[PDB]
């Protein structure tokens, strides 16, 4: 199942592409403002086979809940109201959120003892990359 190392609080150390991530889902800019100011800390944790993401931000908290496979709803830190999907694949927590037709994916690796996060959308890439404090 999921490697019990992705388990701990992250927080962001580094941020590639952001904002232009943030452009590429429609972000206003009252938002992207607010976004590239941010160092969020995520916090995944396990009970049963749920899985829950929590993101912390001055800004705003978000927080899913889900188990991999089983499509759910979800509001965004933008407010997006996605369906969406989390699936396993090489040790890579896979995400991916439908809305109005659009689809974009966010892809969490372990590398070094870091917490590696790919964005894609259209064709921007962001990278951003957590450290376990
Ligand atoms: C998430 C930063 C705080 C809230 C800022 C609101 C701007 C909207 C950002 C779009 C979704 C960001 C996806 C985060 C991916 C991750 O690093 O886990």
């Amino acid at each position: 199942g999921m490697s019990n190392k992705f388990l701990g609080t992250w927080k962001l150390v580094s941020s590639e592409n952001f904002d232009d991530y943030m452009k590429a889902l429609g972000v206003g800019l009252a938002t992207r403002k607010l976004g590239n100011l941010a160092k969020p800390t995520v916090i995944i944790s396990k009970k049963g086979d749920i899985i829950t993401i929590r993101t912390e931000s001055t800004f705003k908290n978000t927080e899913i809940s889900f188990k991999l496979g089983q499509e759910f709803e979800e509001t965004t830190a933008d407010n997006r109201k996605t369906k969406s999907i989390v699936t396993l694949q090489r040790g890579s927590l896979n995400q991916v959120q439908r809305w109005d037709g659009k689809e974009t994916t966010i892809k969490r690796k372990l590398v070094n003892g870091k917490m590696a996060a790919e964005c894609k959308m259209k064709g921007v890439v962001c990278t951003r990359i957590y450290e376990k404090v």
